[PDB]
Formats: structure tokens, sequence, C-alpha cells
């Protein structure tokens, strides 16, 4: 037993870090097979921070003004190319750290592993969430840019985010690896701030199902709800709507517990209403909404990655 | 900006980690150079486990009855011995992934990296703190012995941690790497229990600067106290005393934030007597005590490993 807010392990990830510097300007990039990403943001200096033009500011560049340092093994720049937010840098070694991966873009409310780096070299690593806002709350200083985000499904690191920036409330938004960012943001230095936000419903479900399943049982109760009930207690407190698939994709743990969604809606209600009195829930005093269905049943089973 | 239970990248561990069977028990182990160590309740069946007598049961076994999985690739064992709680199980191959690694025993209060393992695979990292009981309260399932912790300083990892057992509350015990227990259990089915537990009251501290550099300030005071005043408040609380020697490692963050330290304990004191009145200090409802002076550091630096 126990529940943690739990990463994957990233040493696949770790040999595709490498460090990106051109001008004055160092970064993160990540490398696979004979490209590496990272984000565009790298041909600009200070004063082109504001309103840039990347199409004209890369046609300026040249190949061997990118320096890629994989560890201390420099890497040669052959091309380089524009994709929205990112950089393709062409380099002539493939990654033989390549692990299988793709691509993924994310849905607002599921959660990853971030490798944050500094200098293309691995610093920790940590679970987050894509807020509802498409913003994350993660740990990043200055030369994080290029640390990106995964999940690992057997041996495939599906990679969902290459961080970007922060945003003036201390929260983080980015592009996914085909250079798109999460939500209203752009690289450029404007007044752009994150948006409300909201609680993921259906992964304060998932958590409390988490915490029944590990012992903690003193907010069930006898009482049930609708889910049109339910979902009127869920606007009023900000928590974003639950619906009949959220229920379906609760069904597992449900079943395992043998408390019925909408039985534990009724103590979410009831939470929501009344607060925790005192008492916590897996070490936490809030309701945490960080943990996805899969992740409950992720650590509460024992799946693990090759 | 952001903190985040952060723990170290996890690769160079990841290489280290086998799968130690022998007879119907499969566990983790842990291969370093020609060595796979794991804990030696693995030569144990169901009804050995009990009161068993470990001596007697190791003379009985083979090199041969040690089967030893590194991925899909066998390892053979040449040898065999124990050490306290560990074996070490010699193999005829040096692990080539080894990476410069030390044994280190950690104190109370102190944190490390997990690197959660099944068969040999690893399934997930989070951050764990060695608490003033000697437990630790992870995340394990059935199958997660022989997993370890370890920290990372610059390329050297220090193992300190190897997991045996969760202890009935649900937390978990184990090893440093020389088979020596944290805390008063064994490896043995007793009624053994966690025993009474404190708060790490330097590792608040810490967190509360954290809290201080990233911009929750609302629990900050004018007040101030002495270092014997806030002791006997911490004593209340089933805080862990406070010592000079804590308040001069707090002295760079002290210095950092512009917050004398007994100024700090000061906000502590009246946060324990007080609550947090429906605020919380870096998304937490409750006073965290798992980061260290370090971690905070850390992670509000951009220290990194290589
Ligand atoms: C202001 C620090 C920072 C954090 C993340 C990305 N870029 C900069
Ligand atoms: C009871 C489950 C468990 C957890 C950790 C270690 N061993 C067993």
């Amino acid at each position: 037993s126990g529940f943690r807010k739990m990463a994957f392990p990233s040493g696949k990830v770790e040999g595709c870090m490498v460090q990106v510097t051109c001008g004055t300007t160092t970064l993160n990039g990540l490398w696979l097979d004979d490209v590496v990403y990272c984000p565009r943001h790298v041909i600009c200096t200070s004063e082109d921070m504001l309103n840039p033009n990347y199409e004209d500011l890369l046609i300026r560049k040249s190949n061997h003004n990118f320096l890629v340092q994989a560890g201390n093994v420099q890497l040669r720049v052959i091309g380089h190319s524009m994709q929205n937010c990112v950089l393709k840098l062409k380099v002539d070694t493939a990654n033989p750290k390549t692990p299988k991966y793709k691509f993924v873009r994310i849905q607002p409310g599921q959660t990853f592993s971030v490798l944050a780096c500094y200098n293309g070299s691995p610093s920790g690593v940590y679970q987050c969430a894509m807020r509802p806002n498409f913003t994350i709350k993660g740990s990043f200083l200055n030369g994080s840019c290029g640390s990106v985000g995964f999940n690992i499904d057997y041996d495939c690191v599906s990679f969902c985010y290459m961080h970007h920036m922060e945003l003036p409330t201390g929260v983080h938004a980015g592009t996914d690896l085909e250079g798109n960012f999460y939500g209203p943001f752009v690289d450029r230095q404007t007044a752009q701030a994150a948006g409300t936000d909201t609680t993921i419903t259906v992964n304060v479900l998932a958590w409390l199902y988490a915490a029944v399943i590990n012992g903690d049982r003193w907010f069930l109760n006898r009482f049930t709800t609708t889910l049109n009930d339910f979902n009127l207690v869920a606007m009023k407190y900000n928590y974003e709507p639950l619906t009949q698939d959220h229920v379906d994709i609760l069904g597992p743990l449900s079943a395992q517990t043998g408390i019925a969604v909408l039985d534990m809606c009724a103590s979410l209600k009831e939470l929501l209403q009344n607060g925790m009195n005192g008492r916590t829930i897996l070490g936490s005093a809030l309701l945490e909404d960080e943990f996805t269905p899969f992740d409950v049943v992720r650590q509460c089973s024992g799946v693990t990655f090759q």
C-alpha cells in the first residue's frame, strides 16, 4: 500500500536530453534519431523577445549558429527547420539511445512525468497534470526551457510536453512536441495570464478510490445522488462536470472497492459542502485532483515498463 | 518557480535493477559490478517466513537455486553470501551499466528517491523521507522487495535503502545496502509495528522558506521567539526538537529570503497554534516535513547531475 505522486522511470528520456546553445541563449533539446527538438525562442535575443517574426529570425541563422552538446560530445547541425513553436535541428548523428516513442497531445486532466533539465542535464523528475486551463503547475527555473513531459507505456515513451515559459502566477505553459501550444499562450512577451481554472472532478473521485483501497474510509456514506444533482454541486465548487464516460472509466475502481461511482460522488459532495473537519485523506488535507483513474489503477496494481 | 516533491532522475539505477527468483519467491535485485544485492528473505518459503534461521537456510541453497534475470538476459550465479539481511549473489557478469556509487546510511529526516520495481522492471519513481521512527511512507505492492532508495550527487548514486516489508499501518521498513535494518524491525513475521513518529521540524522550516521563495508570505509575522521557547511549542505538537545546527543549516535560506530563522520559527509556532484558517502553502493545507534544506535549495536553484 501507500499512495505517492509517482513519475515514470526517466532513464529512456534522460539519454535524449541535450544542450542547445545559439547566441546568448542556452536551453534543453530533445534528441531523437537525427533531430533535436527545442523551443524556437532559442533563436531570439533579449530584444527580439518582445514581438518576434520567427520566420525572419530563422532565415538569418546558419547551421553553425546552433551549438548542440550531448553531454561532453558536440553534435554537428546539418539542417534546421521550424515546425510551429519548436525548432527541428537536424544533426549528423542519430541518437543511439533513441527509445521507441510517439508524439501525443494530451487532454486537460491527464497527467505526465516531467524531467526537468538545465544545460541538457537532467535535474529531477516529478508528476504533473495538464490543468483545465492548459497550464501546468510545474517546478521550473531559468534554463529549463526544452524540458519535456512524457508518459511511458510498456517500452514506448509518448512525449506530450515541451516546456516554454513561466506565466506571472508561477504556472507553466508549453507545447506538444509538434510545436503547438497548450492553451491560448504564445512564445512572445505579452501580458498573457493563465485564465480561470477548475478542479478535475474525475481525478478527485479516482483519488477517493485510491484512499478507500488504502484504508481511508471515514468519508464514505450511505447516501447517494444522481449524476445531475452531483453536477449542480460541482458547479458551485468550481469543479468541472462529471460525464457518463467519467463514470464508465471509474467502473474498475468502483468494482474493486464495491463503492458505486454515484455513491462516491455523494461522498465528494459532502466533502465539498462540509470540508474535512481536521481529518486527512492519503496524507492530504485537500481534495487531490492530479491522479487519473489510470494512475490509481497503476499504483494500486503494479504495472511496470520495459 | 513552483515546488514539487521531486525525485532524482532514475536512469542510472534503472540499469542496475534485476529480477531474482529462488523457489517460489521473486523479487528485485540490485546489480552492481559482479554482485546482485537483494533481501535475504528470498531464500524463505511461505512456512519458513515465521522464525527462520537464515544461516541454516542458506547452506541448503545451491548457486543454481538463484535465477537472476537482467531483462531478458539470464545471469549465471557463481557465488552467494549473506551480509546481515541482504544476500550478495556473485554473477559471472559485471553490470556494464554500473554507475559510480556508494553505500550510505541515511539519518531520519533525510530524503531519497525510490525506484519502485516489480520483477526487476522499474515501475515508478518518487521521493520519500526516512521518518523519525525509521519507517518510510512509500508506495509498495507485493513484488517490490528489493527496490532501492538513492540520492545522486553529480554522477554518483549513493544507495541508501533496500525495501523489505510493509508494516500493518501501511508504512515501509527496510535496510541500508549493508543489510542493516532501519529501525527496530526484523525480516521475520512478528507483530512488529512502526512505533510513534514525530514531524521533522527542520524540514517544515525549510519548506516554509520554499514557500517564501515562491511567493506565499501570508504566514510571516513581525514576531520572533527564542530557540528554547520554540522547542517548548514543538514538544506540544509532537515536533521534534530544533537544534542550533538546524538553525545553522537553515542560514542560506534565511539569507536568501531575509527572514531570520527564529522569525520563521515564530511563524511555525503561530501555524501550529492557530492552524492555517482555510489557506494553503505551496498548494498544501498541511505543514510539509519531507523536504530537507538541501531539497529546497536544490529546486529553488537548479543543481543537476551527470
Ligand atoms: C522565470 C523562470 C522560468 C521558469 C520556466 C521557464 N522559463 C523561465
Ligand atoms: C503487502 C504488500 C507489500 C508491500 C511492500 C513489500 N512487501 C509487500
